[PDB]
């Protein structure tokens, strides 16, 4: 499986007060680190098309239980449908990429695109702690920060590497950006991007460019 | 490989300033969280006979790149000597104690023996920084716990209780290294907060 010294697992660090050293020094010396830790690939993997989505990350597992209340955040979600939401599109992402016939780039694009609307929808459709809460401007369209409610959470932690990679990778090399009608997609990454805990764990545009070449 | 969820990472993080309530009900979870991930057992396993002193905690050293100075200290050692000054104990209490003939045990005893006793003469021999003579450090590298000292003390810790159970064996007082080493370790709660009790290390060795 994917290597567990992840950004994920840099984002649940901070999210626990675990912090960094916000320098290009240290993110040398980390990437470094990582290379030697998980030879045989430091972001995480392209499935399959029969893949299931799951990716365990045991040290993730060890850190939430073990740095819990009352010292540390819990960071599990309390939606279970958080825990998925999204996990079928760095699949999508996966097989579109992967493809070099351009007769099949149209079905596949719409099948990542299709996987994005889903996230989407549920972005914008409201949680449960929504349910007495005032939408701003459209009756019962959520406002939420990210997946869960306003706060980062594991689920956050998975989804949102993988989605900027996505993000990335499509634009660079297919001109492919997700749609500005996705708003609850949108609105989610620009919060997400606002937030150091995700910024500064961020790698920079050239490191995943040349991992997915 | 052993367990990467163990007291040697728990004493990083500890070092690091990450630190973790202690009541035995917290210590009882974690104890349990360690087991799920770890199913094939916690503690540090014995060496077979071939087998090289090496131990890779991978999330010890990942650790130490990125909880690292100016915002922690760092810990691995200066002096490379440190962090292969009595790797090769565990591996000489594992044939010790795994023998069950009574007539090659005082044999392999006194290589449990020799092994301590490499050990007490380089904690008892002064480092560069101490020259111009007995070292009065309290630990392998100088006088703050280093990441050799959070692979090391566990392994000696079990390797005490275990033979004093299991066969009266106990290291000589006149090794006053070893002795003044892991008492300083005692009295340390990184040490002392995150160490298994003697009867869960007894048991997991019986």
């Amino acid at each position: 499986g994917n290597c567990p010294f992840s950004q994920r697992l840099f984002m649940v660090l901070w999210l626990k007060g675990v912090t960094f050293n916000v320098t290009t020094v240290d993110t040398k010396r980390r990437t470094e680190t990582v290379q030697k830790l998980c030879p045989g690939g430091q972001l995480p993997f392209l499935l399959y098309g029969t893949e299931v989505h799951t990716d365990t990350n045991k040290i993730e597992e060890f850190l939430e239980a073990v740095l819990c209340p009352p010292r540390y955040p819990k960071l599990a979600a309390l939606n279970p449908e958080s825990n998925t939401a999204g996990l079928d599109i760095f699949a999508k992402f996966s097989a579109y990429i992967k493809n070099s016939n351009p007769a099949l780039n149209d079905n596949l694009e719409k099948g990542l695109l299709k996987a994005l609307k889903v996230l989407d929808n549920y972005l914008t459709s409201p949680l449960p702690e929504e349910v007495d809460e005032t939408s701003a401007e459209d009756e019962g369209v959520s406002q939420r920060k990210f997946l869960d409610g306003n706060e980062l959470t594991l689920a956050d932690c998975n989804l949102l590497p993988k989605l900027h990679i996505v993000q990335v990778v499509c634009k660079k090399y297919r001109g492919f950006t997700i749609p500005e009608a996705f708003r609850g997609v949108h609105r989610y990454l620009s919060n997400a991007y606002a937030r150091e805990e995700f910024a500064s764990t961020c790698p920079d545009d050239e490191e995943i460019e040349l991992a997915y070449e």
